[PDB]
């Protein structure tokens, strides 16, 4: 199970942590990636779940891509979790530097609603170019079921531990 991480709420669980090698160690049923709408995972966290699959993710994500769609910005889909997770939850949260809509992070966040328990990286923050402090905010305000954040950054980490509230 999960361990090492600090409370914030009665279901959100934040650690500094490196969400490739915490997914290899607890194997979660889900982890979230931080995904772009072709799910093209190039760089960030996408960048480095799909490296830890050996690839496997993005054959997975181009095959779904071309069946279904683009996904839309603050939308999900549910896909493998190849040999980090059972699942891997692909979640669209808004990019601010492509100049998306800040307020489309909530309906981002309201898909780990639908997943009992999560793995996952703060959404629009690093490369989308959004607060990583409003990210974890919108995170608290949102999701209901058991989010662990896992931030891999640690100096971002100890900034939004001593000021949350
Ligand atoms: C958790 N979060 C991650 N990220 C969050 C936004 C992004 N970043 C940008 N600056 C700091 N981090 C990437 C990663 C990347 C690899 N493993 C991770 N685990």
């Amino acid at each position: 199970s999960f361990s090492g991480y600090l409370k914030l709420t009665d279901n959100v669980y934040i650690k500094n942590a490196d969400i490739v090698e915490e997914a290899k160690k607890v194997k979660p049923t889900v982890v979230v990636n931080a995904a772009n709408v072709y799910l093209k995972h190039g760089g960030g966290v996408a960048g480095a779940l799909n490296k830890a699959t050996n690839n496997a993710m993005q054959v997975e994500s181009d095959d779904y891509i071309a069946t279904n769609g683009p996904l839309k910005v603050g939308g999900s889909c549910v896909l493998s979790g190849h040999n980090l997770a059972k699942h891997c939850l692909h979640v669209v949260g808004p990019n601010v530097n492509k100049g998306e809509d800040i307020q489309l992070l909530k309906s981002a966040y309201e898909n780990f609603n639908q997943h009992e328990v999560l793995l996952a990286p703060l959404l629009s923050a690093g490369i989308f170019g959004a607060d990583p402090i409003h990210s974890l905010r919108v995170c608290v305000d949102t999701v209901r079921t058991n989010v662990y954040l896992a931030v891999f950054d640690k100096n971002l980490y100890d900034k939004l531990v001593s000021s949350f509230l």
